[PDB]
């Protein structure tokens, strides 16, 4: 029997096989429901006729019903499995709660009937898909940043940071800068594209004011692309300034601190014992962090930030889009993992809260 690793995010579901080396399904954490119900995509494209809401918030489960809803469609039509012959590795947030936690396992046994699980706290699968048990992990997805820090293998609870600044306010400002240049991008279409040039053209710049003084010089540094009407547009300094809000949200109207000084001061909540393994263990993770240029920024920064004597190292995997999902794979294949199982069994006899004594 397989393991399906189902990975939950604010606004992306990942979900496959355990074994694979990638998710089978990805689409978004969407439910709709008329003005009998209808999920990710198809909610999408019939958003006129529905209300279309987001189970997950900042990485966190909010909406238990629409949830349900998101789980048996992955398992009936996206997967097409029967969710009762295959164990299920879930994913949780940092900082998840234990009612949360305990919510997740009662819905997959009482609902779903699976013979086993497991709930993983998503930044140590990443650190793990690393090769990692020590380390501190910047989690960039959606709809939220997280700073983790995680030392042989447990995330340290008190240093973790949460940054409330992701992947679609980056597509959001993206729209708003463009429109500034000159062009129109408000409609969710429009929305879509822009999402699309976002992941294509844009990058973070080594030096902010230096790129904009490059840019406000030549065309080095512009790039067209073609619309969805055949419409050809130039694409300047919205290509850094887009992804530069990660690292100064004042840029879109926010007092918090950027992803530089966040991860800084989670290291600075550890152990002076510990703080030097997470300098040589910057892991980034998630679909926010996928910019070009995004690995050189975060290394300048924290060297600037940190001691001078301070050895750094910022760790950038290829596939860090999806690498959670791929520790989860990795880690539900393990000879070893098959005996922490959560068992139908033990679950009837110990209930919900058996799911905190984890590992990961
Ligand atoms: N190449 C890319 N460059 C920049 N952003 C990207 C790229 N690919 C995907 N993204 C963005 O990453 C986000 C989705 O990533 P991910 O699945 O890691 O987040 P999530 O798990 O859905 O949300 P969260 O972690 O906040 O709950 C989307 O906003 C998407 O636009
Ligand atoms: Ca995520």
């Amino acid at each position: 029997t397989t393991a399906l690793v189902c990975d939950n995010g604010s606004g992306l579901v990942k979900a496959g096989f355990a074994g694979d080396d990638a998710p089978r399904a990805v689409f978004p954490s969407i439910v709709g429901r008329p003005r009998d119900s209808y999920v990710g995509d198809e909610a999408q494209s019939k958003r006129g006729i529905l209300t279309l809401k987001y189970p997950i918030e900042h990485g966190i489960i909010t909406n238990w019903d629409d949830m349900e809803k998101i789980w048996h469609h992955t398992f009936y039509n996206e997967l097409r499995v029967a969710p009762e012959e295959h164990p299920t590795l879930l994913t949780e947030a940092p900082l998840n709660p234990k009612a949360n936690r305990e919510k997740m396992t009662q819905i997959m046994f009482e609902t779903f009937n699976v013979p086993a699980m497991y709930v993983a706290i998503q930044a140590v699968l990443s650190l793990y898909a690393s090769g990692r048990t020590t380390g501190i992990v910047l989690d960039s997805g959606d709809g939220v940043t997280h700073n983790v820090p995680i030392y042989e293998g447990y995330a340290l609870p008190h240093a973790i940071m949460r940054l409330d600044l992701a992947g679609r306010d980056l597509t959001d400002y993206l729209m708003k800068i463009l429109t500034e240049r000159g062009y129109s991008f408000v409609t969710t279409a429009e929305r879509e594209i822009v999402r699309d040039i976002k992941e294509k053209l844009c990058y973070v710049a080594l030096d902010f004011e230096n790129e904009m003084a490059t840019a406000a010089s030549s065309s080095s540094l512009e790039k067209s692309y073609e619309l969805p009407d055949g419409q050809v547009i130039t694409i300047g300094n919205e290509r850094f300034r887009c992804p530069e809000t990660l690292f100064q949200p004042s840029f879109i109207g926010m007092e918090s601190a950027g992803i530089h000084e966040t991860t800084y001061n989670s290291i600075m909540k550890c152990d002076i014992d510990i703080r030097k393994d997470l300098y040589a263990n910057n892991v980034m993770s998630g679909g926010t962090t996928m910019y070009p240029g995004i690995a050189d920024r975060m290394q300048k920064e924290i060297t600037a930030l940190a001691p001078s004597t301070m050895k750094i190292k910022i760790i950038a995997p290829p596939e860090r889009k999806y690498s959670v999902w791929i520790g989860g794979s990795i880690l539900a294949s393990l000879s070893t993992f098959q005996q922490m199982w959560i068992t139908k069994q033990e679950y009837d006899e110990a209930g919900p809260s058996i799911v905190h004594r984890k590992c990961f």
